């Protein structure tokens, strides 16, 4: 089997992207934030505490005819950005572009933090990073690729995310007409549950490349590209005005300013953000001062291949018995 679904960004900014997948029967369409950076598929729902609710859809259980309480268990998520959400479990029928899972641990959130409230246009999570993260207790539950994956033409899933466009999530297939040249596969390691990796090294605008090894995780629920404080402070030194705000959370620059594009390495293979994917506008409406797309992972701990710099590329996330990513230019 196959799926293929359109991602589309919740905002002028791409912020995040949201993709429809259907849950129970009859279906009940709820957009969710595929992340690559976590293991849960968590939706707002009728179970979640109404004034922590502002425009999301919920999904009803109780209207399911396939939904199934999963008796004892329960769920709690931290994220590395200070969110979180809990609650309850059900098992369902999940469709994503086509592709149907049954069983499907789907994870009713009975509460969620202020970010997620006040994001109306995200209904849940759906985690695509490796199970052994998933936080449902006491049986740990299995992503939606997992379930998948034996039922899949390639057990594969691809990312193809647009640039202020509509992009792609494909499951089971690799769409040889979604990128240019050839795709560059590289290794992962799931230490720590992610699809982490190497980085080569990289360049800044029309810079010589630095050959240097970035370890780091492609993450499609995070906005910004983080990397080592070396490498954002080569970037931002190129940019006339640029400075490091510990008020406002990282690098700014003039919104006059054209901003250089920024090289990564894949093995030998190089991939090249466009200036124009790292202007994330005014840091409040109506300034001049704007928030840059390449910030420092120093208070992180990890470097991040967030979506600034996974929608440069087309990129497979090949689940085989030894998982590897593969990216290419597009
Ligand atoms: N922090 C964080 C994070 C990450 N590294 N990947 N996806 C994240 N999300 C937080 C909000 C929903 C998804
Ligand atoms: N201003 C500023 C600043 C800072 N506090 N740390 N790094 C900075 N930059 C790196 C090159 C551009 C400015």
């Amino acid at each position: 089997s196959t799926g293929s679904a359109t991602t589309t960004p919740i905002d002028s900014l791409d912020d995040a992207y949201i993709t429809p997948v259907q849950i129970g029967t009859p279906a009940q369409t709820l957009n969710l934030d595929f992340d690559t950076g976590s293991s849960d598929l968590w939706v707002f729902s009728s179970e979640t505490t109404a004034s922590e609710v502002d425009g999301q859809t919920i999904y009803t259980p109780s209207k399911s005819t396939t939904a199934k309480l999963l008796s004892g268990a329960t769920w709690s998520i931290s994220y590395g950005d200070g969110s979180s959400s809990s609650g309850d479990v059900y098992t369902d029928t999940v469709s994503v572009g086509g592709l149907t899972v049954t069983g499907q641990a789907v994870e009713s959130a009975k509460k969620v933090s202020s970010s997620f409230t006040e994001d109306s246009t995200i209904d849940g999570l759906l985690g695509l990073a490796f199970s052994t993260l998933n936080t449902v207790s006491p049986t740990q539950q299995k992503t939606f690729f997992d379930n998948a994956k034996a039922s899949l033409d390639s057990p594969v899933f691809t990312a193809d995310l647009g640039y202020h466009a509509p992009g792609t999530y494909n499951f089971g297939f690799i769409d040889t007409t979604a990128y240019t040249g050839s795709i560059t596969y590289t290794a992962v390691s799931t230490k720590q549950g992610f699809w982490e990796w190497t980085s080569t090294g990289y360049a800044v605008g029309s810079g010589t490349f630095k050959s240097t090894s970035i370890d780091g995780i492609a993450d499609t629920g995070t906005t910004l590209l983080y990397l080592p404080a070396t490498v954002v402070s080569a970037y931002w030194a190129q940019v006339s005005g640029a400075k490091s705000s510990s008020s406002v959370g990282g690098y700014v620059f003039p919104c006059s300013a054209t901003l250089p594009s920024f090289t990564f390495g894949v093995g030998s293979a190089r991939i090249v953000i466009p200036g124009d994917y790292i202007d994330f506008g005014p840091i409040s409406t109506g300034s001049s001062s704007c928030f840059g797309g390449i910030q420092s992972s120093a208070g992180i701990g990890i470097n991040i291949f967030g979506d600034v710099a996974l929608k440069a590329a087309f990129v497979v996330f090949n689940g085989a018995t030894t998982p590897t990513l593969g990216f290419a230019s597009k």
